[PDB]
């Protein structure tokens, strides 16, 4: 009951699909070449977080019916076998959404709204940071470009492609507990930060 803030986590689809993991496009076809939503996670300032707050509250698709087509494109599941994303959304809703104090519809609308508000791809483009092979960009340039359009610093999570290149994988931004506005992150994710120069791979 109650938490401190939300980590709003977006992902670069291309970086989930160029590793040794299996990646399958959603039953709706190849996803947009844009940052997608991974999740909206309630969190505590002490680094821990609540999860699975209502193991009885299953995902009611009727509450987000008119949002399904948008989510298939902005919150796709890239896991295999190819799915419609419902399993992925049900998982995020049960594990994290039930702990957000938000109704199911508000929770998913919130995620969609912040993905749009943060407008990562465009902000990067405005700084001449566009997808291409190889570790062509400085982490600093990427962080500031995002800071410019959001007004808050993001945390960048990097992984590695089959080539061994370090690439931008996920972008963390913090949202206030009422899911109204972006805020400065009280704390940043555990895992190791990125290298000084990283790859922003295309599909
Ligand atoms: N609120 C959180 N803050 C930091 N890491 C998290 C949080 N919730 C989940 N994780 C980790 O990040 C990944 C997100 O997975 P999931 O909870 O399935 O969306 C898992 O590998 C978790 O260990
Ligand atoms: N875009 C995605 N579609 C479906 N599952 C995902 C996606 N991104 C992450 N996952 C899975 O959720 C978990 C999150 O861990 P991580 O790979 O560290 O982000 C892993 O078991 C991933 O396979």
């Amino acid at each position: 009951q109650d938490f401190d803030f939300f980590y709003f986590v977006q992902q670069w689809p291309a970086s989930y699909c160029d590793t040794r993991r299996s990646c399958c496009y959603p039953t709706t076809g190849k996803p947009d070449e844009d940052f997608s939503i991974h999740g909206l996670w309630p969190n505590y300032e002490n680094g821990k977080w609540p999860q699975n707050c209502d193991r009885e509250s299953s995902l009611d698709e009727s509450e987000i019916s008119d949002l399904i087509s948008t989510m298939e494109k902005n919150w796709p599941s890239l896991a295999c076998p190819s799915s419609d994303g419902v399993r992925f959304w049900s998982h995020e809703w049960l594990k994290h959404g039930t702990c957000s104090a938000l109704g199911e519809r508000a929770y998913f609308q919130a995620a969609l709204d912040f993905r749009k508000k943060s407008n990562l791809l465009e902000n990067l483009k405005n700084a001449e940071i566009t997808p291409r092979n190889g570790e062509h960009y400085t982490l600093e340039s990427i962080k500031k470009a995002i800071e410019e359009g959001v007004g808050h610093s993001p945390y960048i999570e990097c992984n590695v492609d089959t080539q061994g290149n370090h690439q931008i994988y996920q972008v963390y931004l913090c949202v206030d507990k009422t899911a109204t506005d972006f805020i400065d992150c009280p704390i940043f994710p555990h895992g190791r930060g990125c290298g000084s120069k990283i790859e922003f791979p295309p599909f």
